[PDB]
């Protein structure tokens, strides 16, 4: 008849991969999957704890191409949002397309940390999922989780759209069937209009079966997304391609098919094959764009005005913070930790930068300085010393900087005077160093040795006796070691020959050892507790 026109928007990456695709079918709009978001769970919260991957690149964030997008066709509103599961590159900007936009319905299936079976593909996804479900019941907009036959065939506008993988599957319990990953998860969107099929699969991979189940379901259509962005391990499968047997493969993804290194082989055989295979990459243009005619798929991208300039740099807000777009950034600005010549800076999740504070994260502390920079090396905040490692990190217990070693007490805070460690005594500078050798504290000596141990007992230093008693302390005066009395001086050292001591003369032998009751070399008598009897004659 006429309509205004049958289009499919593949929202372009900057890099890597993510899947926000825009369904145009005259004068409506849906969406399947939105892209990656710049929020993230930064683990203030348990329920969201940090985990390694994931993603807080501002290379990686499909927010300002998808809303600019949608601006740029006068979207009122969306028909629905379909999710294919909850990786951040697929649910990301759910929540804030609800937000912004009235939403008539989202299909989102099921989803528990519980059902995958490895700790490591956790990420991000139940705050995602959280997310969806949270904003949509705060908007006023209809969950579909529990998708039914009927469900799962649906007119919008002239598109006819079946779903495949829409079930949830259970237990005898009642609970999530598990699986690797979220992935295998994927809510399968089969797209018809003109008299064309459109394959919309998501993450979608085989290792629970998937793509040997829906390949023959399926059948033949005439482009396919490709699955998980470039994956031929465990998507991509070759019976699941001769069973859709496409025209066109559209990669979200910048990158060749892909498995450990570019798949030469399979990207070989697909050519062999006469399927033309696209990148879905761009930093011109937000969207690669089809217009659906009954003569064919007809790449319509560059009819769109290109993404606008921006000027690189940090940037001042209305409000006196500041943010930062990267020059080799498309605009998306900064979020999260980033290095920028040469420092390190931490973006909130709405893109501000941290100054002047304490950070945790990572079950680590960070302290941000005037300019933002994180802290690295010695930094007194406060009052007190502090020492951060080469990665930011605020040290805890022992720490060697510059032939030096100090310690650092569990609230970070440099130590100084005694410390008991493992069962020995450390003494430390006020200015943190750990002493060796002859230290005085208050008006004591003490000695340590060459790993900083305070010693006890007898020692030997530069041909000189010292004794420290079981304290530590450095004896002065009298001392019987055994059955000799020995006289350490003022200084400590063990004494040899004449000593004065308390207005009476004593004689300590070669070994330091006090002469009693016997004479003396010049024949002096000495008394029991080796004194000089000055009134007895010399005598030899
Ligand atoms: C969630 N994530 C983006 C960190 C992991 C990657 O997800 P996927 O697109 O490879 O399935
Ligand atoms: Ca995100
Ligand atoms: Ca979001
Ligand atoms: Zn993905
Ligand atoms: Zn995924």
């Amino acid at each position: 008849q006429e309509s205004s026109g049958n289009k499919i928007h593949f929202i372009n990456v900057q890099e890597g991969g993510s899947d926000a695709i825009i369904l145009e079918s005259n004068g409506h709009f849906a969406m399947v999957d939105t892209g990656e978001d710049y929020d993230f769970p930064d683990g203030s919260d348990s329920r969201y704890p940090w985990r390694e991957g994931i993603e807080t690149s501002y290379k990686h964030v499909l927010t300002d191409r998808v809303f600019r997008r949608l601006k740029e066709l006068s979207v009122q509103k969306l028909d629905f949002i379909l999710v294919t599961h909850t990786h951040s590159d697929h649910i990301g900007n759910v929540d804030e397309l609800l937000s912004t936009y009235p939403v008539d319905r989202v299909y989102l299936k099921k989803y528990s940390d519980s059902r995958i079976t490895n700790s490591e593909r956790l990420w991000d996804n139940l705050y995602g999922y959280d997310k969806v479900l949270q904003t949509a019941t705060e908007t006023g907009v209809s969950v579909i989780q529990n998708i039914t036959q009927g469900d799962a065939h649906f007119q919008f506008g002239d598109m006819d759209i079946q779903l495949y993988n829409y079930e949830n599957e259970t237990d005898s319990s009642g609970e999530l069937k598990k699986i690797w990953d979220d992935n295998s998860n994927s809510l399968i969107s089969v797209v018809k209009v003109n008299g064309k099929k459109i394959y919309l699969g998501g993450d979608l991979d085989n290792v629970h079966g998937a793509e040997d189940k829906y390949g023959p379901l399926i059948g033949k259509v005439d482009l396919m997304k490709f699955n998980h962005h470039h994956d031929t391990n465990k998507s991509n499968t070759k019976d699941f391609i001769k069973n859709l047997s496409p025209s066109l493969i559209v990669q979200t993804s910048d990158s060749l098919p892909w498995k450990n290194g570019v798949d030469s082989e399979y990207v070989n055989w697909l050519k062999e094959r006469g399927i033309e295979r696209i990148n879905a990459a761009s930093k011109d243009y937000d969207a690669t764009v089809f217009d659906i005619r009954k003569d064919g798929f007809v790449n319509i991208s560059t009819s769109y005005k290109p993404i606008p300039s921006f000027q690189a740099g940090w940037h001042k807000s209305a409000y006196g913070n500041w943010w930062y777009q990267a020059p080799d950034s498309t605009g998306e600005y900064a979020v999260g930790w980033n290095e920028i010549e040469g420092e390190w800076y931490y973006f909130n999740q709405t893109g501000i930068l941290l100054q002047n504070q304490w950070k945790k994260w990572n079950n680590h502390w960070f302290y941000l300085t005037d300019s933002g920079a994180s802290a690295k090396n010695w930094k007194k905040i406060d009052g007190i010393w502090y020492y951060f490692n080469k990665e930011n990190q605020m040290e805890i217990g022992w720490v060697q900087d510059k032939e030096q070693w100090y310690y650092l007490d569990v609230d970070g805070s440099m130590k100084t005077g005694w410390l008991q460690y493992m069962g020995q005594w450390y003494y430390f500078a006020p200015s943190g160093e750990m002493k060796m050798g002859w230290v005085k504290d208050k008006e004591t000596w003490y000695y340590m040795d060459s790993t900083g141990v305070m010693k006890t007992g007898e020692i030997e230093v530069a041909g000189q006796h010292y004794y420290l008693e079981d304290s530590g302390a450095m004896k002065q005066g009298w001392h019987k070691k055994a059955n000799d009395w020995y006289f350490y001086k003022t200084d400590g050292s063990r004494a040899v020959g004449w000593i004065k001591d308390k207005d009476k003369w004593y004689f300590l032998k070669e070994n330091g050892q006090l002469l009693v009751n016997g004479k003396t070399p010049e024949g002096y008598t000495v008394d029991s507790s080796g004194a000089w009897l000055v009134d007895v004659s010399i005598e030899k």
